[PDB]
């Protein structure tokens, strides 16, 4: 859905395995948090610019065993994974910084030189 939702520890474990050879960005989110509404929109734009990268969301309160493992006490928290290892983290709704970390970890050539903007 641009940003697929992971609904259980089992699905998360499988996802990490499936996506081992590429970058995976996980937005730990809450459906009541305006921070996360802002950042889901950012994640959807990233997802279009970087189809090599997997962008998913996981409801922190809905999968609490995963949240506890990864020390998720607030949302948004973004975790970055390659080969089932956490390689980076961002706490809070900081759009430019999310994008900077994604660009740092994404492969060279993963994006075109420009992105279309909506000017209204």
């Amino acid at each position: 859905a641009a940003v697929e939702e992971v609904g259980s520890a089992g699905q998360f474990e499988e996802l990490l395995r499936l996506k081992a050879k590429s970058l995976l960005v996980v937005h730990f989110w809450a459906p009541w948090a305006p921070q996360c509404a802002q950042m889901n929109e950012v994640m959807a734009e990233l997802a279009k610019e970087l189809p090599q990268v997997s962008f998913v969301k996981l409801e922190a309160e809905g999968v609490p065993e995963v949240s506890e493992k990864y020390e998720i006490s607030s949302v948004p928290t973004f975790l970055f994974f390659k080969n089932s290892q956490k390689i980076d983290r961002l706490d809070g709704a900081h759009a430019p910084e999310l994008t900077k970390k994604v660009q740092r970890h994404a492969s060279s050539g993963s994006f075109l030189p420009s992105a279309k903007v909506k000017v209204d």
